[PDB]
C-alpha cells in the first residue's frame, strides 16, 4: 500500500532530481514509514556511526582502549581531516578520533577507526555481530565516497541502516555506557543543522550523521526526541545520477518536515 506520507515523499523526489532513500521508526509504537527503503544507497561518511560502535565495543572488554594513543603520521592525512592535521607527527586518542570522525566527519580518523578494526571488513564484521545483514563496507577514506550509482560497494538500506542505529543508540546492542558515549557523541555533532534537523520543530532534540559523496550524493542519520513523545530513529539518504551533482540538504529537510507532519 502507499500510504499518504510516501505519497509526498514521492512528490518531493519527482521534484528533486535524484533518488530518495526514507525510513523512519516510531518508538512510541515500533512503527515503520519506508519509502525505497529496500534499496541500496552509499552510505557515505554515515558509516562512522558503525565505525565508531565497533570500536566502543571492543572499548567494552578494554577498559583503557579509548585511552589508547594513535600515531598521527604526514602520509595519513588524506582530503578532509580539519581535527587530524592538527596531530600530525603526534598521537590522538581513540576516543579522540571517534569524536572527530563522528562530530566533524574527519576522515584520517575514521581511517584510524577502520584500521582498529582490521580494516573494512572489520566493520562489516561488527554490522553482522549486531544483526545488521545489509551494511558493507568495502573501502577506507576518501574512495568509500565515490557513490557510483549501481556500485554495491560501501553501501546499505534505510531500513537496515534505521534499525541499526536504534539498536546502537536506544537498544542494547552496546553496554550501557558505551550507548550514552554514542549519543553524547552524536548530539554534539557540529554538521546537520541544514539536514534532518533543519525540517524539524526547533524545541525538538537530534542526534545525527551526515555524509556527502560524488553523484550529489547527500545523507544524515538521526535519533531524534521529540517534545512530549518517544524517540523516533530516521534515516534520508539522496543520490543523483550526475557525478559533479551538487549537495541537496535542503531535500533531507523536506523528507524529514513530511515524516514529523504524519505523526
Ligand atoms: O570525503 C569526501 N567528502 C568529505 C565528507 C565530509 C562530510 N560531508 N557531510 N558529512 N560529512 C566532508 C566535509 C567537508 C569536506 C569534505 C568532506 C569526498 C566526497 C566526494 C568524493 C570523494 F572522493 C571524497
Amino acid at each position: 500500500q502507499t500510504s499518504a506520507v510516501q505519497q509526498k515523499l514521492a512528490a518531493l523526489e519527482k521534484s528533486s532530481g535524484g533518488r530518495l532513500g526514507v525510513a523512519l521508526i516510531d518508538t512510541a509504537d515500533n512503527t515503520q514509514v519506508l519509502y525505497r527503503g529496500d534499496e541500496r544507497f552509499p552510505m557515505c561518511s554515515t558509516s562512522k556511526v558503525m565505525a565508531a560502535a565497533a570500536v566502543l565495543k571492543q572499548s567494552e572488554t578494554q577498559k583503557q582502549l579509548l585511552n589508547q594513543p594513535v600515531e598521527i603520521k604526514p602520509a595519513d592525512l588524506v582530503n578532509y581531516n580539519p581535527i587530524a592535521e592538527k596531530h600530525v607527527n603526534g598521537t590522538m586518542t581513540l576516543a579522540e578520533l571517534s569524536a572527530a570522525a563522528l562530530q566533524y566527519s574527519d576522515n584520517t580518523a575514521m581511517n584510524k577507526l577502520i584500521a582498529q578494526l582490521g580494516g573494512p571488513g572489520g566493520v562489516t564484521a561488527f554490522a553482522r555481530a549486531i544483526g545488521d545483514e545489509t551494511f558493507r563496507l568495502d573501502r577506507t577514506e576518501p574512495t568509500l565516497n565515490t557513490a557510483i550509482p549501481g556500485d554495491p560497494r560501501d553501501t546499505t538500506t534505510p531500513r537496515a541502516m534505521a534499525q541499526t542505529l536504534r539498536q546502537l543508540t536506544l537498544g542494547h546492542a552496546l553496554g550501557e555506557t558505551q550507548r550514552a558515549q554514542l549519543v553524547t557523541w552524536l548530539k554534539g555533532n557540529t554538521t546537520g543543522a541544514a539536514s534532518i534537523r533543519a525540517g524539524l520543530p526547533t524545541s525538538w532534540t537530534v542526534g545525527d550523521k551526515t555524509g556527502s559523496g560524488d553523484y550529489g550524493t547527500t545523507n544524515d542519520i538521526a535519533v531524534i526526541w521529540p517534545q512530549g513523545r518517544a524517540p523516533l530513529v530516521l534515516v534520508t539518504y539522496f543520490t543523483q545520477p550526475q557525478q559533479n551533482a551538487e549537495s541537496r540538504r535542503d531535500v533531507l529537510a523536506s523528507a524529514a518536515r513530511i515524516i514529523a507532519e504524519g505523526l
